[PDB]
C-alpha cells in the first residue's frame, strides 16, 4: 500500500505568495499532487493508495477527484482534523483512521511525500528480501535524513539520522516497511522513548528504522541516481521545476 502523508502546512509557499496549498499548485499541465502520485502509475491498477489529508482547502474532495481521474482503482482517504507533529504521526493517525473505516489491512506500506517526484517508479528487488528499505541518493549538504551503510557490497542499513550526516546516502523520502505492524510498533517505541533522548518534538519517519534495526529486523537501502528524483518541496524548487 502506497501511503502519502499530506496533512502538513505549506508555510514557505504561503510566505512566497501562494494562497493555495502546495499540492494544488500547477506545473506543465497538472498539479504537483498529480506529478508526485504519477510516480506510481505502474501500480494504479493493482495497489491500494492511502491519502492522509487535513480538513482544509477542501483537500479530501480534491484528492478523491484527482485519484479517480488518474485511474487509481483502489484508494482510501483519511481526513485528519488537527495538525500533527510530523509525517510519522500523520501516517500512524491515517492508518488508525483507515481501520476506523472498517478496512483491515496488514500488508506492506510504502510511505512517500507529495513534495517528491520519482518518474517510472518500480519496486526494487530488495523489497522482496528485507523487512524494510529506504530509497536513497548520493546527496549534497546536511539537510536530509541519512541512512548509514554496514560496509561496501552490502545494502544493509545500521543506522538512520534525520539531521546528523552519519553518511552521504540521503533519503529520497520513500520509506518502505514490509509489514504495517512493524511500522506501528516502531512508532510506539519511538514516542515512548525516555525524555532524555528527545532532541526535538517533530516526529519524522527515518528515525523509526532505528527501532526496527535494534530489534534485529533486516533493513536495507536502495540507491537511485540523482536524475531519477525531482524535489519540489520549497518555493525555489517549484520555480526551478516551472522552468524545466
Ligand atoms: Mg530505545
Amino acid at each position: 500500500m502506497i501511503v502519502i502523508p499530506m496533512a502538513g502546512m505549506s508555510s514557505r509557499f504561503f510566505k512566497a505568495g501562494y494562497t493555495q496549498p502546495k499540492y494544488m499548485l500547477e506545473a506543465h499541465g497538472q498539479t504537483l499532487f498529480e506529478h508526485s502520485v504519477n510516480s506510481f502509475a505502474a501500480y494504479f491498477a493493482s495497489t491500494p493508495f492511502l491519502f492522509i489529508v487535513r480538513n482544509v482547502y477542501d483537500t479530501a474532495v480534491f484528492v478523491r477527484e484527482k485519484a479517480t481521474q488518474l485511474g487509481i482503482k483502489q484508494f482510501y482517504i483519511a481526513e485528519l482534523h488537527t495538525e500533527t507533529r510530523g509525517q510519522a504521526e500523520t501516517v500512524t493517525l491515517g492508518l488508525e483512521e483507515l481501520a476506523k473505516q472498517g478496512v483491515d489491512y496488514q500488508g506492506s506500506i510504502t510511505v512517500f511525500n507529495i513534495d517528491t517526484f520519482r518518474p517510472n517508479f518500480v519496486f526494487p528487488d530488495i523489497s522482496q528480501h528485507s523487512d524494510g528499505y529506504l530509497e536513497v541518493f548520493q546527496g549534497g549538504g546536511d539537510n536530509w535524513s541519512f541512512a548509514k551503510p554496514e560496509h561496501a557490497g552490502s545494502t544493509k542499513v545500521i543506522q538512520t539520522a534525520e539531521k546528523n550526516p552519519i553518511s552521504d546516502l540521503c533519503s529520497t523520502g520513500l520509506y518502505h516497511f514490509n509489514r504495517k505492524e512493524d511500522y506501528l510498533e516502531a512508532y510506539r517505541e519511538y514516542v515512548a522513548r525516555p525524555s532524555q533522548e528527545w532532541e526535538r518534538g517533530e516526529l519524522y519517519i527515518a528515525p523509526l528504522y532505528n527501532e526496527l534495526i535494534q530489534k534485529g529486523l533486516n533493513i536495507h537501502y536502495h540507491l537511485i541516481a540523482r536524475h531519477e528524483v525531482i524535489f519540489c518541496g520549497v518555493p525555489d524548487e517549484y520555480t526551478d521545476f516551472l522552468r524545466q
